[PDB]
């Protein structure tokens, strides 16, 4: 390779690149879709999820987590072994890849990672898509959010009916209702959590996913009516987009390291879009000389509250492969001394964000960093919780690039100077003290210290936010217009909840989502 | 539904491609089946190979730990003793490989396997030596230095990776320093023989192109046309169940297609399992195969490991190279220095002393990626260098696999049970590997003293060089499973791969002589 | 009361306090003996390892040590949790007892402690008592060691014959002699570690052991020939003693803390001594406006390595031979053995390896009782040895305890700061230190596995060995605070002990040698 | 290690009932309300052992209590 081009150009393969290829080419464009990353499935972007194993055990895919998942400033400014032979060679400050000596750890957000691969996190994320409250979360400047919601979600494959038939989603439900007492707005009330996934209908394989993946987006644009590939669409793996080249606010071309042939490549477009999430695009904008003033400030996520609880036995009390009895591992004499049908739907509610009440509830069971299971105990004992909260997008908070230093793949190391707004923290305690009167409603707390109610370090929700957030006006508070379009710009985009500029609880992706198909009209329009 | 080839592997593991390689490449027609799914574009590449991987190595094991599933885990008596008492609780689970029949005392607990396109062989540290003539091979295999050339050819098997590394020279001097000649010097210290090669793309011989099963696979894969070639298709997420036979010869193979979700029927000339130390004996027992010999004589390498810190005299020695044509490669530009003192692209020190008179012990001097001892995300990785001792486990009847007939693992298929210690024999010598490892250890630098990085010896099963459960002998004797063709006693057409057939205590790292014995069997497939 | 005078007053009551007034008294001197902590026994610093429990339970007195042990300088500075209610109050950089926003972490002592007792350290150290060698750890300055060191070893009640009788000790010193293969210098050869303490003559408690606590030192002149309470001597628990006043090079007496009853204490005498310990007794002089160029620097200790190992099953086969008389004192009858082969009542392996020609480093193979490397409850403790070596470190004045003007600790006296690295000279034979400890380890048997018992550096203060803080030279030219009699330069009746004394890098346990200086220094009193 | 979090048994250090009171040499009682034991004429005990009645509160005031009864009934005859 070397040289090339396409009508349009998607920096990322993310959820949101793929939103963007799949409106755009399935209304008559061609684009190349860029990734840093290597396609880890046959088909580009599949949902890892979707293997046999992790149908059988959850808690094990934490471990594809742990591997998509990269730290992206790590502080190494003065780390000192205290007990280190004196013969030995030491020192601190290292640089390499994503380390940072410039880095201080108390302003840092630690768990700020991305994920390097065709289809970014979308190839491992939990799938939950909920809709913005139209009054504490949504911002009116959008008009015609419910269409594009709609559009969003049949991409998506939204659906609530998956874990519907969920014995312990009742059991706990009917505690939850009990516990709440008509005190939640009866609009927003306890209810089946949406998700891009689907119950499979092949044979007995009905008690298995399908998990939503960017391939899953794509499908429909990647072959034409003639089972021979789509022209229209080109993905390109280990492709690092380090440079877009540009003379008065009109893009050329994009300066790409192939990683494998380890080549130069130049790709020329009439139009640009940048979905390499919160942090990834503020960088490449910086290293392209592109520097708002708004750039990676109102840097937001969402503080969070998780916590893991083993069923009350009352609730055990109280509760598909009829062909296959070797699917439930028990047979003659042996039998299964937990009490739970093994194939029981997993327990996946929400309540939403509402009047009173600024976060987002989940209770369900889903793989993460944080929170496995241990190996040695049935998973089905256990309900996860995850509540998060309004995080107030602030200048005062941002994520900085450094001039004299690189991250692994060789752009400016990001340095963040991030706290919490002191005032969410109220409403951060309220979000605690829900989840616990909750989980102690629906049984005992997991007594391991990884499962004890505790909020998660600053980073933790992959809910990043703001970075790149949009407006109505080159203020200086906004990176881009409600077309998600760069102030100055004729022909750049970009994607993700980055744009997002209205804190906010739930689950952003579906949202960003959103934007980038309205992006795309715009841009389908001239 | 029902379809059929010339010969079947179960298993895309390395053992598995070598296989087709050989008897495609002969002219057989093969359908490869495996359990797992494909973890990249084509099957088997080997994911290390990605850009990042070769930019921090300490990453790659979050990929290990992804691919490493335990296999028999002890649920029987699982008590917490701070529970809230309203809440439920039942010990001995039995879902998935949980196992309430399984001691921890007599378990083998890091006996893993990996179920994916490639096996262990897209996540492997590609470490391919041979066994040492007196001590580690055995006399009735005649041609075992033809079988290893033609071996190492299809593995792309090198010594001249790491030959310019800097750490290198630094340790291997200290090394014959410390040794003072008192090894034989037919196994000198020297570097690690690795199925990888460096890429010659650019500035882009900084990095390597490590051995997956593709790389074996890629000849045969495509005609002369670079039309796909008939002779060859390969199934994920097929789990084979069962065999299907009368009289010593095999009809076809019980398969669960597991997307979509349907029986299916693989009917065959030639069977071949290639599932490595314990699935394939798991098969067999479930297929109504139980040689005296099955799941007997387990045997590993009894491990040590430990990780240190360069002294600082040979970081000293060491100021010197690879992308002068991009600054931005090394991470800092203008007042920014980078503070380690050891060349960013200086290839890895990789290197080994064999097994050798007097030490039944292969010893590395590396650092390469594993569930455990991985390096903390704060300290340069250069810092560090890992050893790996791996001693001899002397194979033995009473130490075994065995598989429940009321308990089931997470394929539906019987649970493994082990009942297995390391031989009183072989304790002399692990200690004396001990003494050894250390000594090697300061004399380049003293121990990172992290609580994980500390010299000790592994659990059980942490070698994932599981051995003999299907061994070969001479004879149906009742201590082996397989012939010196690896073929199954009293079959006509069964044949078994993987380390599971070698019946002979080693220290050296066996998926090279497993592939070797692989193409043994291929030719006796073929010349009958 | 709040005046009160004696012919000499000692701060504190540490091993090195009381040697001095067992001197002094015993020569026909009055004496106060002054500490700031409580006495934890019915006679004032027993050794508390004198127990019948910690008799049959050695590692459960760990839980003691670490009662004893209190750290000085605690960094605040940067204490920061990532993952707190933001509702909730947070404020880094406390100032509250030993806690000091001022010390930075990485030029730190971390485990730089005192213990605040009647008896210091002295009522739980292991009571190793050896002494320095001749060459290579003694200084010239001093001329008569060998009856100072004598005279010490007699107050200490030093004794090698305590574990002489132990089965691991012999398995152990025939495992090691092999493996050394006569390379070590035969005037200091494998042999039984010196300790203050003696076995008992008591019927059956012959298996146990009398240590030495500053009481057993005491005891000869606390009181006189009618068992009536000797008037040449008093205690004072729970006195801080906070300033020195004097005028013109001439002590006039002590400003003291008493913390029961809560009142101010001034203390005249002809004679004043502060065996106060490494930190504590130069914070008394900073405090007291004594500043010496010298002072709290030339900070040292030992650069120490340990590590635990499980016995090798062939030591263990080649043993298997006290309470004849009491049967259920093996915890057992009948059908019920004890799986431990390993005789219950065989007297701990308390061996040493002395610092010697090429080997500036002092090994310990022992068992004994530290806040690290505690062997589990679930465990008996017979199967383990434990591994101690203590290397040279080289006084140097960029090493220092220094002392904040605007910040105090739990005394409200001068927080203590530390900056302290190892000395980049000492390196390669601390190295070399290690290479020697695990080969000697892995000789009599395999490491326990556990990471607490792993083979390590200790991090900085872990000896308890600090020394050269008030350090003696000959002038008060070459940088030091007292004189070879121990005594403060331009001063006439103030005097210091301990091993803040000692100017000379070296390996060993160094409470003997503080003991021998202190003799020495109050006989120049005497005289 | 300051999560909320049952504790392991034991770690109330508040022990009960293993040499309990009763009104009768029942079977079910070890010592009778002045802390005696049963069939014996001058043995008493003492402690949160003796109580026989579940109960939340830190039991050392209340033992006291039940021995100064004791105390008294000794003091009696
Ligand atoms: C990890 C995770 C995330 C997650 C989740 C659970 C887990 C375990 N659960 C979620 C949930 O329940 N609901 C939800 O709405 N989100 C959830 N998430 C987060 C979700 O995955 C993210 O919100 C989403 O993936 C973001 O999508 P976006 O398209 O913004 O892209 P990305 O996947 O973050 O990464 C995009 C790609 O950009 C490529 N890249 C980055 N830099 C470059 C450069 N310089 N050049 C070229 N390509 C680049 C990356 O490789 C990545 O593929
Ligand atoms: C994980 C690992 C392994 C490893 C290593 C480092 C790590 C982190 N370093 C090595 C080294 O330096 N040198 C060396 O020689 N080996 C090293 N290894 C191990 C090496 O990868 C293995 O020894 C080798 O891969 C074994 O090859 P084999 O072909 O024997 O098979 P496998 O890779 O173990 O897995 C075989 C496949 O069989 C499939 N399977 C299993 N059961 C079934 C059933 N019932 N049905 C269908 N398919 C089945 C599995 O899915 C697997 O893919
Ligand atoms: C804790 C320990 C120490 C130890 C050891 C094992 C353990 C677990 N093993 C040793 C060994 O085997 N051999 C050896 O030579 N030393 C060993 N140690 C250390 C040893 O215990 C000490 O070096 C020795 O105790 C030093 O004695 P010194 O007389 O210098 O005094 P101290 O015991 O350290 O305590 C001094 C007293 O001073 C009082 N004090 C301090 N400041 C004041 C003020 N301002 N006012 C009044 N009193 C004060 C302290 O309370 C203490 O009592
Ligand atoms: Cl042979
Ligand atoms: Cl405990």
């Amino acid at each position: 390779s070397c040289k090339i081009s396409a009508e349009v150009v998607i920096i990322g393969s993310g959820p949101v690149g793929a939103t963007f290829a799949r409106h755009l080419v399935e209304n008559g464009k061609s684009v190349i879709l860029v990734d840093a990353g290597p396609q880890r499935s046959p088909q580009p972007g599949e949902h890892l999820k979707n293997a046999y194993l992790y149908q059988k055990d959850r808690t094990n895919f934490s471990q594809i987590v742990n591997s998509e998942l990269y730290k992206l400033s790590i502080p190494t400014s003065n780390v000192k072994l205290p007990n280190l032979d004196p013969s030995a060679y030491w020192a601190a400050g290292a640089v390499r890849n994503n380390m940072n000596p410039k880095q201080d750890p108390n302003t840092n957000m630690p768990y700020a990672q991305a994920a390097f691969a065709v289809g970014g996190m979308g190839i491992h994320w939990t799938c939950a898509t909920p809709r913005l409250h139209p009054e504490l979360e949504r911002w009116h400047y959008i008009t015609e959010w419910d269409e594009l919601y709609a559009q969003a979600e049949k991409y998506f494959n939204t659906h609530t009916n998956v874990f519907e038939r969920s014995l312990r989603g009742a059991a706990i439900k009917r505690r939850l209702e009990a516990h709440y007492n008509n005190q939640l707005d009866p609009n927003y009330p306890i209810q089946n959590l949406p998700v891009a996934a689907q119950r499979r209908e092949d044979g007995e394989g009905e008690a298995f996913i399908h998990w939503t993946g960017p391939y899953d987006i794509l499908k429909p644009v990647l072959t034409t009516e003639e089972n021979l590939p789509n022209p229209n669409i080109r993905v390109l793996p280990n492709h690092i987009v380090q440079k877009l080249h540009h003379k008065g606010g009109k893009v050329e071309y994009a300066e790409v390291q192939s990683t494998e042939p380890w080549e130069k490549v130049e790709i020329y477009a009439d139009i640009f879009i940048v979905a390499a999430a919160a942090i990834k695009t503020p960088q490449l904008l910086w290293n392209s000389q592109i520097r708002p003033k708004a750039l990676g400030c109102y840097l937001s996520e969402h503080i969070m509250t998780f916590g893991q609880i083993v069923l009350s036995k009352e609730i055990v009390a109280e509760i598909y492969f009829k062909e296959s009895p070797k699917m439930f591992h028990v047979a003659g004499n042996q039998k299964d001394p937990i009490d739970i049908p093994l194939y029981d739907p997993d327990p996946t509610l929400w309540i939403p964000v509402q009047k009173d009440r600024p976060w987002h509830c989940q209770i369900h069971k889903d793989n993460f960093s944080y929170g496995i299971v241990p190996d040695n105990i049935d998973d089905r004992l256990v309900v996860d919780l995850r509540w998060f909260g309004f995080v107030d997008q602030m200048p005062t908070n941002y994520v900085t690039f450094e001039e004299e230093i690189f991250d692994i793949h060789g752009m400016p190391q990001p340095t963040f100077h991030f706290q919490y707004p002191e005032q969410d923290a109220e409403n951060a305690h309220r979000m605690m003290q829900d989840m616990t009167e909750v989980g102690l409603s629906i049984g005992g707390f997991l007594p391991t210290p990884e499962a004890r109610p505790q909020f998660m370090a600053p980073g933790s929700s992959l809910h990043s936010m703001g970075t790149y957030r949009m407006g109505e006006s080159d203020d200086g508070t906004s990176v881009v217009d409600a077309h998600s379009k760069v102030w100055g710009f004729d022909n750049l985009y970009l994607g993700g909840p980055g744009v997002i500029p209205k804190p906010n609880g739930a689950n952003p992706t579906l949202t960003a989502a959103a934007l980038a198909i309205r992006a795309a009209n715009h841009i389908l329009r001239n």
